C-alpha cells in the first residue's frame, strides 16, 4: 500500500529451501489484465476469461497455459538463491494495542 508501515525482512534459506525430492511445488503466473490492488491475494481459482472465446478445452490458437513452475537449480550462484521474505505490517490504529 501506498501508506504502508513495517519491515521487510529478507534472507537467503537455499540450506533450508532445498530437499533432495525436488523443489518442484511452487508454480506462478505472470499475467493480469491490470495491476493488482494492495494487499491482494490471487488463490481463487476462475478460468479467467481474458478473451471474448473460451478456449473449448481444446488446445490452439491463442490458448496457453499460464502457470510456469521456477527455474532453480544447485549450481545457481549467490544472489538469485531463493530468498525467504517476511514483511512485518504494524497497524497503527486507534484499537486497543495490547
Amino acid at each position: 500500500p501506498d501508506d504502508f508501515t513495517g519491515c521487510v525482512i529478507a534472507w537467503n534459506s537455499n540450506k533450508l529451501d532445498s530437499k533432495p525430492s525436488g523443489n518442484y511445488n511452487y508454480l506462478y503466473r505472470l499475467l493480469r489484465k491490470s495491476k493488482l490492488k494492495p494487499f491482494e491475494r490471487d488463490i481463487s481459482t476462475e478460468i479467467y476469461q481474458a478473451g471474448n472465446k473460451p478456449c473449448n478445452g481444446v488446445a490452439g490458437p491463442n490458448c496457453y497455459s499460464p502457470l510456469q513452475s521456477y527455474g532453480f537449480r544447485p549450481t545457481y550462484g549467490v544472489g538469485h538463491q531463493p530468498y525467504r521474505v517476511v514483511v512485518l505490517s504494524f497497524e497503527l490504529l486507534h484499537a486497543p494495542a495490547t
